[PDB]
């Protein structure tokens, strides 16, 4: 099915890239996690859901099916789900993100 | 225009007005701070407003020069956005308009 395939694209994108951020261009919280990986000399793979037409809300429902989170940003580092803005922020004050980025 | 009148009226007739989006965590943060202070604000959710929401967001930019949400109004005066409102709350300068 389409929903299976979409679920499989995400598992793939997340295993293949260091940082993946599911995102919306108009969202400050999203801008903030993006900005945070930049200040670390990391370039995240960024999927802007609002730029995918009807596929954006599908992806969001599929992310929620996968990870239980429906909100953006939805953040994966090194194949693992982090997964929100205050979770990524808190995991980068406690400094454990510098570490898990390696490699 | 009929939107300008709507804004000018909503604003002078409620202590706090928040032009907002239901899905926006900054908006939610501003609604939450006013609640901690005892005020229940008048929230206008631009996304619940059919094709008018984006029309409204443009009128507020002309009257305010601010394109973003949340757009916050305190005692008829435009205090701007979320960090701008957070700034005034950490200070204590926010209860001082809310007193009047
Ligand atoms: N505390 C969560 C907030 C996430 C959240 O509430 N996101 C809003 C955008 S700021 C949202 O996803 N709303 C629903 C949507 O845009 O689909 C986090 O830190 O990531
Ligand atoms: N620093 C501003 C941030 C405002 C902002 O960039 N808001 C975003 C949503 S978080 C926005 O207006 N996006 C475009 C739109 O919603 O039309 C504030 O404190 O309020
Ligand atoms: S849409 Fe405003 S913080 Fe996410």
């Amino acid at each position: 099915s389409f929903g299976s395939r979409m679920e499989e694209s995400i598992r793939k994108t997340v295993t293949e890239n260091t940082v993946v951020i599911y995102s919306k261009t108009w969202c400050s919280y999203c801008t903030e996690v993006k900005t945070l990986f930049k200040r670390l000399g990391v370039q995240p793979l960024v999927v802007e859901l609002d730029q995918l037409g009807p596929q954006g809300p599908q992806l969001q429902k599929v992310l929620e099916r996968l990870t239980g989170q429906h909100t953006v940003p939805n953040v994966f580092v090194c194949g693992k789900h982090i997964g929100g803005c205050t979770d990524t922020v808190k995991l980068n004050r406690k400094g454990d993100l510098e570490l898990m980025l390696a490699e």
